[PDB]
């Protein structure tokens, strides 16, 4: 989850 949001933004 953390990785994802991290990408994400």
């Amino acid at each position: 989850l953390a990785m994802a949001l991290a990408q994400a933004l």
